[PDB]
C-alpha cells in the first residue's frame, strides 16, 4: 500500500484525544487495537506514533528492522529536564557516543562481574538488618527497598552508598517514586499529548517538574565535588570516568563529552537503576503475599540448594529453576514499563506493507508482550508455571520482554537481573511473609498505569524464619 497504518481519524491539535482515556492508555490503545489491527496510527495530541501490539509486531520491528526502528523517541515530562542530552533520551552520535561508552564504565566498575555481585550481596545484607530492625512490625515496605536498590547504583556513579538514615537520600527517593507515579497518572498521560501548552500552565506537573529539578540539581551539586576533588588516573566512580574523558575531549569541538552530558547521563542511570528494581520488588512481594503456595514453594528451593547459613549468590539461580520463574512471571505480571520508552524510526521505513516516514514515533506495547494470549496460557493471572515445563525447568519464553528489546534496549539489564535475582531470594531465605490482609482480598490490580505500571499501596511484615 506504501500508506501509514490506519487509524482513527485525528482531530487538529487534539489528535485522538477524544477516543482515549488518560487514566487509561494502555486500554485505550488496546480497544482501539481491536478495530484496526496490531499495528497502527494514533494521535496523540500532534504526536503521529505508531503503535505496535502483540510479540510479532514488537519483535518483527525492534529487532528484524533493529536499525530502523532505532530511534529515540519522546516521554514529555522526562524530556523537560534532559532536553535531548544524556544516554536515555538522546538520539543519533550523541546517543551511540555516551551509550557505548555507559555500558565500558558499568562494567569497569564491576557490573556483570564479581565486583558489583560482592557489592549486591553486601547491600542485600544491610537490607536483612533493616528488615529485622522493624522487629516483625506491619510497614510500608517501599522505602526499605527503593534504599538498597537505589545503593547499588549510586555505588557505581557516586562512589560509594548512601547512609539509610540520610535524610536527604530518603528526599531523592521520594522525588524518584513522585516521578514515576505522575507519569503514570492521567494527568501525566495528558502531558504527554499537551506538554506544548501544559508545561507553562499550574497544576500536578509543575511539582512533577520541582521532583526532576531536585534531582537535577543534587547530581549537578555532586559533579562540582568531584570536579574539584579529581584524580585523572584513578577515577573513584562513574562520575570521575566521565570527567576523564572530557579532559581528553576538550580539544574536539564536537565532542559528546561535556558537562550537560554528563549530568544528564549521570541521572537516566540514578533514576533508571532505582525506581524500576525497586517497583519490580515491591510488586513482587505484594504477588507472593497474594499467593502463599508460590512462597511455600521458593523457600522449598531456597532451603535444599542454598541452605539457612550462607548467603545466596548469583551463580545459585542455575541451580533454582523455580526461583527464576517466579522473578520471570513477577517482571511478566508487573509490566513495569507498559509501553516501553517511545522509540521513532531512523529513516524512510516499509514495515508490513506500511509507510513509515523518517521521524515517526513508535510505541512498542510491552504489555501487550507479556500478555500475549499466543505465548502464556493464563496472560491475566500470577502462574510461576508460565516459565516451566513439565519436569519443573525453568523455560524461556520469547515474549518475555520487560527490559525491551533491540538497539536501544535496557543496558541494565545485567544488573537488574542480578539485583532482582540476590534481594528476592536473599529476603525471602530470611523472612516469611504476612500481609495485614487474607491472601483472597489482596487486590495485585495496579493503582496507575501510564507511563509505568505502579502497584497498591500497601504494608506487611517480615517475620524471621
Ligand atoms: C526491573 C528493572 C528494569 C526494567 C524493567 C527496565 C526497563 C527498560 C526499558 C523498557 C527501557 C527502554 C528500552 C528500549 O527503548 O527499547 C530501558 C532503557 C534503559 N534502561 Fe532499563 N530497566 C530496568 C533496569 C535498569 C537499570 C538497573 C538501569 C541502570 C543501570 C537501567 C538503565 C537503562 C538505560 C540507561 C536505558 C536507556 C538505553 C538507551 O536509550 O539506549 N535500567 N529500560
Ligand atoms: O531516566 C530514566 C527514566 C525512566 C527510565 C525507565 C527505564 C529505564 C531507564 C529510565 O531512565
Amino acid at each position: 500500500k506504501g500508506k501509514l497504518p490506519p487509524g482513527p481519524t485525528p482531530l487538529p491539535f487534539i489528535g485522538n484525544y477524544l477516543q482515549l482515556n488518560t487514566e487509561q492508555m494502555y486500554n485505550s490503545l488496546m480497544k482501539i487495537s481491536e478495530r484496526y489491527g496490531p499495528v497502527f496510527t494514533i494521535h496523540l495530541g500532534p504526536r503521529r506514533v505508531v503503535v505496535l501490539c502483540g510479540h510479532d509486531a514488537v519483535r518483527e520491528a525492534l529487532v528484524d528492522q533493529a536499525e530502523e526502528f532505532s530511534g529515540r523517541g519522546e516521554q514529555a515530562t522526562f524530556d523537560w529536564v534532559f532536553k535531548g542530552y544524556g544516554v536515555v533520551f538522546s538520539n543519533g552520535e550523541r546517543a551511540k557516543q555516551l551509550r557505548r561508552f555507559s555500558i565500558a564504565t558499568l562494567r569497569d566498575f564491576g557490573v556483570g562481574k564479581r565486583g558489583i555481585e560482592e557489592r549486591i550481596q553486601e547491600e542485600a545484607g544491610f537490607l536483612i538488618d533493616a528488615l529485622r530492625g522493624t522487629g516483625g512490625a506491619n510497614i510500608d515496605p517501599t522505602f526499605f527497598l527503593s534504599r538498597t536498590v537505589s545503593n547499588v547504583i549510586s555505588s557505581i556513579v557516586f562512589g560509594d552508598r548512601f547512609d539509610y538514615k540520610d535524610k536527604e537520600f530518603l528526599s531523592l527517593l521520594r522525588m524518584m517514586l513522585g516521578i514515576f507515579q505522575f507519569t503514570s497518572t492521567s494527568t501525566g498521560q495528558l502531558y504527554e499529548m499537551f506538554s506544548s501548552v501544559m508545561k507553562h500552565l499550574p497544576g500536578p506537573q509543575q511539582q512533577a517538574f520541582q521532583l526532576l529539578q531536585g534531582l537535577e540539581d543534587f547530581i549537578a551539586k555532586k559533579v562540582e565535588h568531584n570536579q574539584r576533588t579529581l584524580d585523572p588516573n584513578s577515577p573513584r566512580d562513574f562520575i570521575d570516568s566521565f570527567l576523564i574523558r572530557m579532559q581528553e575531549e576538550e580539544k574536539n569541538p564536537n565532542t559528546e563529552f561535556y558537562l550537560k552530558n554528563l549530568v544528564m547521563t549521570t541521572l537516566n542511570l540514578f533514576i533508571g537503576g532505582t525506581e524500576t528494581v525497586s517497583t519490580t520488588l515491591r510488586y513482587g512481594f505484594l504477588l507472593l503475599m497474594k499467593h502463599p503456595e508460590v512462597e511455600a514453594k521458593v523457600h522449598e528451593e531456597i532451603d535444599r540448594v542454598i541452605g539457612k547459613n550462607r548467603q545466596p549468590k548469583f551463580e545459585d539461580r542455575a541451580k533454582m529453576p523455580y526461583m527464576e520463574a517466579v522473578i520471570h512471571e513477577i517482571q511478566r505480571f508487573g509490566d513495569v514499563i507498559p509501553m516501553s520508552l517511545a522509540r521513532r524510526v531512523k529513516k524512510d521505513t516499509k514495515f508490513r506493507d506500511f509507510f513509515l516516514p523518517k521521524g515517526t514515533e513508535v510505541y512498542p506495547m510491552l504489555g501487550s508482550v507479556l500478555r500475549d494470549p499466543s505465548f502464556f496460557s493464563n496472560p491475566q493471572d500470577f502462574n510461576p508455571q508460565h516459565f516451566l515445563n513439565e519436569k519443573g525447568q525453568f523455560k524461556k519464553s520469547d515474549a518475555f520482554v520487560p527490559f525491551s528489546i533491540g538497539k536501544r534496549n535496557c543496558f541494565g539489564e545485567g544488573l537488574a537481573r542480578m539485583e532482582l535475582f540476590l534481594f528476592f531470594t536473599t529476603v525471602m531465605q530470611n523472612f516469611r511473609l504476612k500481609s495485614s490482609q487474607s491472601p483472597k482480598d489482596i487486590d495485585v490490580s495496579p493503582k496507575h498505569v501510564g507511563f509505568a505500571t505502579i502497584p497498591r499501596n500497601y504494608t506487611m511484615s517480615f517475620l524471621p524464619r
